[PDB]
């Protein structure tokens, strides 16, 4: 059984980029699964294979993530590939979509889709015309079963809300702007976002969070911990829906977690009332009441991390659901 795994729309070689780093963390833990495996891209390299190099229908299983030559490359290749193709559908924003004949590809398409609701992900590929069939599998796990995974510890506290990520081309601005504007309290919002591109009329607001850079993936848990709390929201589509990679990155870090009622109904995530806040008003209470009482703050820390080791202690389950979601 050999896989390949290629990244649709970049290209991969380092840990430069956040697509290239999440392309080989999934491989990572792919191949510690005790899979013989391959990520496809264009040079070949310590962690890559070119397309030149290898033969398409060498492998059983062709696993493609989403996130220009990388493109053009990725659809010659797959168009080439015999089988069935495995999509990742892990952004609401990135269904699988063609981009004449040595491009066009005809293999049935399997999207295993990050979101619960698989009506959500039929919707958004409505507009492909290949077989295709839906399954739900909670890829963003992989990074708490990752073999060096380790939890935050400690840590002085400089913030009081921190929010990482980028604009998502103004998707959730109306959340962004209901939870981390004007609030009063000390806020930082690290990644590929500016305040310049908070312009629509439709969310005023006066004065902004502060505006940082974007850091490695790998230190978000630790970036994350140097608030009292991480704020989780999403898109729309999200909502009662996917669980997000911020979920769990939030989740290991020393930073309590609080989620936007709206983005989990249910309470799917912990079930417990004061991790949730429906507006800016009780955004601003909670994280007053954690500022002020460490109790508070030390047994919700206790109670998120120890939901994060109860789902780590199924990681043999998460392996043979990924196994079988494969055809395997
Ligand atoms: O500077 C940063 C900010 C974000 N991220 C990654 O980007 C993800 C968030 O992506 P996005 O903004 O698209 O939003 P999401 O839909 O995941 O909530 C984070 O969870 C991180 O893993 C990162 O590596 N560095």
């Amino acid at each position: 059984m050999k896989i390949a795994i290629i990244n649709m729309g970049n290209n991969v070689i380092n840990f430069k980029t956040v697509p290239s780093s999440e392309t080989i963390y999934l491989f990572k833990v792919i191949s510690e699964m005790g899979l013989n495996v391959d990520i496809i891209s264009l040079k070949n390299g310590v962690y890559t294979k070119s397309f030149d190099e290898v033969d398409v229908n060498d492998y059983d299983r062709l696993i493609v993530v989403n996130s220009n030559l990388a493109i053009l490359s990725a659809q010659k290749f797959m168009a080439k590939y015999k089988s069935k193709i495995y999509y990742l559908f892990t952004d609401i924003r990135l269904p699988f979509s063609q981009s004449e004949e040595e491009l066009l590809i005809k293999s049935p398409i399997k999207v295993i889709s990050q979101g619960i609701n698989l009506d959500i992900a039929k919707a958004a590929h409505k507009k492909v015309d290949n077989v295709i069939e839906f399954e739900y599998f909670p890829i963003e796990q992989y990074k708490i079963h990752m073999n060096d995974f380790q939890l935050s510890k400690p840590t002085k506290k400089t913030l009081d809300v921190i929010y990482g990520g980028s604009f998502r081309s103004g998707q959730r601005e109306s959340k962004m702007v209901e939870f981390l504007f004007d609030t009063g309290l000390n806020i930082e919002f690290f990644g590929n976002a500016r305040e310049k591109q908070f312009k629509n009329p439709k969310y005023p607001w006066t004065k902004a969070p502060v505006f940082t850079g974007k850091i490695p993936m790998n230190m978000v848990s630790e970036k994350n911990s140097q608030a009292i709390a991480a704020l989780i929201i999403g898109d729309k589509n999200y909502n009662d829906n996917f669980i997000t990679l911020r979920v769990w990155e939030t989740m290991a870090s020393d930073a309590v977690m609080l989620i936007d009622e709206e983005f989990d109904t249910k309470h799917r995530i912990i079930n417990d009332a004061r991790f949730y806040v429906n507006n800016r008003a009780e955004l601003i209470d909670r994280v007053n009441e954690l500022k002020h009482s460490d109790v508070l703050r030390k047994e919700m820390l206790s109670i998120q991390h120890d939901i994060l080791n109860k789902t780590r202690a199924k990681k043999a389950e998460w392996q043979d659901a990924f196994k079988k979601a494969i055809d395997l």
